[PDB]
């Protein structure tokens, strides 16, 4: 049958910074208090993000020990890699233990692993580090996805669907783990998109167990993965470019990204839902990657969504920031937890079918349809 | 049916450097002539490689323009990335055009794209650049495999098999493209493995079209992908470690790597071929990632292969050097092309089943079983 999500677990770094305090923290730790107008602008940017708090692996102490990370485009990749090459797999293990505990079956039954991040690279990769950390089978089939960015929560679901459905008995562990230290930069008047980026992202990891043919007495389906699309939005290549250089992961973020999503989003919805005979956008539940608050707003406008349709997406953005590839998988967890807490008839807000969107460089949209599980 | 390889295309950069001249070239362009004894030892290593020439996208002019590439651990990542971020996808496009031309069906029918490299990263990635360059469908489903390493020619086949077999009518384009500029380094006494590494690797890209349910009137099966296995070799973690730093892609490569493969290879063969009822190693054809000449020798000795079983593997090592993730895919093309030129009865040297091995960090071994196709 369809690849089905059987367990979800999430984790974050312990250090939390409130968004209402972030501009002061940031201008202080980067020694940039002399840029008063830019501080004022960043205060405005933070207020607009609709983010309440963010967990960050990057500490004040690490920055003090590695100052170069605060000086715009000074060499600092080695310090970044020193954090994220062990950080990323360790955070991913924390989420994966929770998923494995919820699922409840022996870890020995995990046949495939998909490890996804956008922070650092190394050989052996973070996937190897995860198997050693978790004690998974040395013969587990691995899919190491590096430098993946914000649509890749859709990518992992698209990949896991084919692995689970083509391999009888298989059980796939998905881990997305993101640490934003790779793209932290001090303020610079010529790079306002880079400044904006300092308010957007937080750290986190999500882990899922996915398989077809659930043993219903002991496994608990949460959602089935119905179909996956991936497409490049015409004439949006300039929207987002990020290069891995001696100074860290750089940022080129166009201010019209939200409008580029608005122009294309009804066609991605229609392409996913017309095959199912669904044309009423409010008859389905939505999990929308919160690249920024304005992206959510444009999706709600262009799909003509009731005011609460994107609650679960806005809730994740508020409590954690944009978690890059793990973000939409925190939203799947939010949707199913809230549905159970409210006593809905289904895991997808009492509705039968839902649509998940990931948005990343290219511009790429990943559109995944999920079917709820009747409860 | 089984995922089947339907077309193969390769490409290399134009600049070719003979291995018999590499020691002199290397020590000259890295301005290290005063390291006479290291120079002498580099001549011995190059002689041992069993490599005749390599194609390299890295030029002398580029090195003179970016001198920190030749200074051991000076900051040089940005120069490296400025080369490989455009070079990898362009070189992969040249291989892909050839594969698609062999195939002959419309490029609009490619539904999935697997792009794999071990040289540089960028966002949007090399997969996106390739779609633009080739004019694939904007909706092609992509799998961007970065920092993959020498076992990843087995990886791409493992992944394409599941995508082709689970998606009716799908046709997967696989591209592996490697440019070794990301790991070039000047000589240094305290890093002899990094010196050995300047002699092993060459540049190249391979592209394959894979699909299940071949339309036989117009598509030509080459090999079917029977089974795939990936497994970490016990206690070999420190054998290979490569870090991407301000100075480029570093190297830690242990001298006993060939024996670590030898200790474990018979087991890899047995797990793949026992379920097929096969026990005679000389009854199958073999495609062995030539991580170095000593790896081939150990695999040959430990499996007791006859004298020419590894010919095709030794042949691409000789003509191209170790091409990292694309290396085994050039070997697959060498096997089927040599088999048809000699009039063998099958595309796998006249034999029915074959085993492909990739070896990379972890240590990881990827083992893929291929079934050959009858010629005539
Ligand atoms: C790693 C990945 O794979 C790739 C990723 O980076 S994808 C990142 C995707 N997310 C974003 O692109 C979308 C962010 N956009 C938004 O959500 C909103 O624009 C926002 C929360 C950033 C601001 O909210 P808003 O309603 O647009 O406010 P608005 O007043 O217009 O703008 C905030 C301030 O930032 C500016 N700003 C916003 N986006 C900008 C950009 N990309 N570059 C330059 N400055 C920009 C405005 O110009 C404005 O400044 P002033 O107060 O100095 O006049
Ligand atoms: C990118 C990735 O994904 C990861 C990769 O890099 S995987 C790379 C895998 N490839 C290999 O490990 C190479 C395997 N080794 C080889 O095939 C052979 O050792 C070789 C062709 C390099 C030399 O052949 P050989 O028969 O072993 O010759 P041998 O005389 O013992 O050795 C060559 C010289 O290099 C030295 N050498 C070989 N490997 C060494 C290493 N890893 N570290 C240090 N020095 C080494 C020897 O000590 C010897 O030197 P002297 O003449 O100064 O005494």
């Amino acid at each position: 049958g369809l690849a089905t999500i059987l367990a979800i677990g999430t984790a974050t770094p312990p250090n939390c910074v409130a968004q209402a305090d972030y501009a002061d923290y940031y201008f202080r730790v980067t020694k940039s208090e002399h840029m008063v107008d830019l501080k004022e602008k960043f205060k405005r940017i933070c207020e607009k993000t609709a983010i309440k708090k963010r967990y960050l692996a990057l500490t004040e102490d690490y920055l003090q020990e590695n100052p170069t990370m605060c000086e715009f485009m000074a060499p600092s990749l080695n310090a970044r890699q020193d954090l994220v090459v062990t950080g990323v797999p360790m955070l991913g293990k924390e989420a994966a233990v929770k998923a494995i505990d919820e699922w409840g079956l022996p870890k020995s039954k995990i046949t495939h692993l998909i490890f996804c991040t956008t922070a650092g690279v190394d050989m052996p990769g973070a996937d190897y580090q995860l198997v050693k950390l978790l004690g998974l089978s040395p013969s587990v089939k691995r899919y190491m996805l590096y430098q993946q960015g914000c649509a890749a929560g859709g990518t992992v679901l698209r990949l896991a669907k084919d692995l689970a459905e083509n391999n009888k008995g298989s059980r796939v562990l998905i881990v997305c783990s993101e640490i934003t230290a790779i793209l932290f930069h001090g303020p610079n008047e010529n790079h306002l998109d880079s400044l904006v980026a300092q308010a957007l992202f937080g750290d986190g990891a999500a882990a899922l167990i996915v398989g077809s043919g659930p043993h219903l007495a002991v496994e608990r389906p949460i959602f089935e993965i119905v179909s996956t699309d991936q497409t490049i939005l015409p004439d949006t290549e300039k929207a987002m470019k990020l290069h891995l250089r001696e100074g860290g992961l750089t940022f080129q973020l166009h201010r019209d990204v939200p409008l580029m999503v608005a122009k294309n989003i009804e066609n991605a919805a229609e392409k996913a839902l017309s095959p199912l005979g669904i044309t009423d956008w409010n008859s389905v539940f939505w999990m929308v990657h919160p690249g920024g608050r304005a992206i959510l707003d444009q999706v709600e406008r262009k799909l003509n969504l009731k005011e609460d349709k994107l609650r679960a997406s806005r809730h994740v953005l508020s409590e954690y920031g944009n978690l890059i590839s793990a973000c939409v998988l925190f939203i799947i967890d939010e949707v199913r937890k809230r549905s159970m807490a409210e006593g809905k008839s289904t895991t997808g807000e009492g509705l039968d079918c839902g649509v998940l969107f990931g948005f990343g460089p290219g511009m790429t949209v990943e559109t995944v349809v999920l079917r709820s599980v009747r409860v």
